[PDB]
């Protein structure tokens, strides 16, 4: 499916931003449109983008139905497993 | 709680027309973006930076959030309020 949890990874240091979406492609386009404008929801990801340019790759981590409870659970799951909060670009829990 | 709304500049009545599944929620996100200088509408962002605390949010039409219907009514109000040429909505 086109829904589930994904990651935006900095190919230079492997740090990631974990997110969830109903449509991966549409979500990724939105996130990069914001980055290009300097307005991504994560100031950590934005500053990384500002500094390194576009060294990021988007990819699906887990395809799952966009179900509120399941999404929050798996989104926080991946954040913890990839340590994307402390050593990533996430700024909070799902 | 869903439908078409407007963010109006009470100084000149110019508006930004938008749609939402949850009015209060949408307005909250739009103003946080304005405070951060990150509203998707640069025209609204500039107006906000220039005039400050003069904007008022209100519902134009309450209707269930059905993509097509929303789009149609969204366009109806944009044209009715001339919000693209003399407003804060993005021009085609």
């Amino acid at each position: 499916m086109k829904s589930g949890i994904y990651q935006i990874k900095n190919t230079l240091n492997n740090k990631v931003y974990v997110g969830s979406a109903k449509d991966f492609e549409k979500a990724w386009k939105r996130h990069f449109k914001d980055l290009e404008k300097g307005c991504h929801s994560s100031i950590k990801l934005q500053r990384s983008f500002n500094k390194h340019g576009n060294v990021f790759e988007c990819s699906i981590l887990e395809e799952i139905p966009y179900e509120k409870d399941l999404i929050i659970e798996r989104e926080n799951f991946w954040i913890k497993e990839l340590n994307s909060k402390i050593n990533g670009y996430n700024i909070a829990d799902a």
